[PDB]
């Protein structure tokens, strides 16, 4: 289509399970292109649909251009265009770079807010319908040139109808990335028919993000070497038997140094993790609290 056509490819930045990420530019400006081969038509236009909700827009949730097709005379791709952001995924980020406080709380409150949006419902002629990601990790996070973060990869998200209690795709199987699943998906136990079961087990993956930041966070000298969670348990790509091992039956967590009680900004943010982390889904706090919370502490600390 028109937006393909005007589009150059510059370099391939990324090969996912689903689609591949590229480096273009379009009218001068840098964009990032996600394509998919004609066999993989199914979860482009999943991913196409969920980045086209009426009011998702949000400065924390990766800004969508458009969905295309370009045939090259031999085959056909199809294209999700997006905003380009150099820093690419927190996980990148977080592995060149450490953080001060300020950094740390503006990712940390970014990706809340990010979250905060994606799970709200807004009713009305122009609503939004709460919106639940199911594969939020620091892979799935990307960094803006401003140091805050703006949650990608929307592809696997379920997407409720209030009116009914019903998620428009009836998700029957467990997705996600294995390390950052919840308890409940671990052992199975989770009601896939509740909506609000995907929301809570979103904030136990963000409550683990928001661990891998902290590491990262720099005070007089002092900072953890960037570590994906559950490093010191499992092995790179476990099973969701060696998770559920871990998560359920050990009932484990990452390990919360004491060292973060003696400074202001870590304390608030190990509280936020031990309360995204219970095994029952419902005490967990939600991204509307957590968001509450990281933005009275960026206010206290002058960002
Ligand atoms: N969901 C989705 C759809 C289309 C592109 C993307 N990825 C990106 N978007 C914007 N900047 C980026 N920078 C670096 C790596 C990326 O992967 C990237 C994700």
């Amino acid at each position: 289509g028109t937006i393909a056509r005007t589009i150059v490819l510059q370099e391939s930045i990324g090969k996912g399970r689903f689609g591949e990420v590229w480096r273009g530019k379009w009218r001068g400006e840098e964009v990032a292109v996600k394509i998919f081969s004609s066999r993989e038509e199914r979860s482009w236009f999943r991913e196409a649909e969920i980045y086209q909700t009426v009011m998702l827009r949000h400065e924390n949730i990766l800004g969508f251009i458009a969905a295309d097709n370009k045939d090259n005379g031999t085959w056909t791709q199809l294209w999700l265009v997006s905003d380009y952001h150099e820093h690419g995924s927190l996980f990148d980020y977080l592995n060149r770079y450490t953080v001060t406080v300020e950094g740390m709380i503006k990712l940390a409150l970014s990706t809340a807010s990010g979250l905060a949006h994606l799970h709200m419902e807004i009713v009305g002629t122009q609503g939004k319908p709460a919106i639940a990601h199911r594969d939020l990790k620091s892979k799935n996070i990307l960094v803006k040139k401003n140091g805050t973060c703006c949650i990608a990869d929307l592809g696997l998200a379920v997407r409720h109808d209030s009116a009914t209690d019903t998620i428009d795709i009836a998700p029957n199987h467990r997705v996600g990335t294995k390390r950052y699943m919840a308890p409940e998906v671990l052992d199975d136990s989770i009601n896939m028919k509740h909506f609000e079961s995907f929301k809570r087990a979103d904030i136990y993956a963000m409550g683990l993000v928001f661990w891998e930041i902290a590491r990262r966070c720099s005070i007089g000298g002092i900072h953890e070497d960037y570590q994906l969670p559950y490093y010191d348990l499992v092995p790179s790509d476990p099973s969701v038997e060696e998770m559920r091992k871990v998560v359920c039956e050990q009932k484990l967590r990452p390990n919360i140094p004491n060292r973060w009680q003696s400074c202001e900004a870590l304390r608030v943010m190990a509280k936020i993790m031990r309360e995204c982390w219970y095994a029952n889904g419902a005490a967990r706090l939600t991204a509307l609290r957590i968001k509450k919370t990281l933005s009275q502490l960026s206010q206290q600390e002058g960002i």
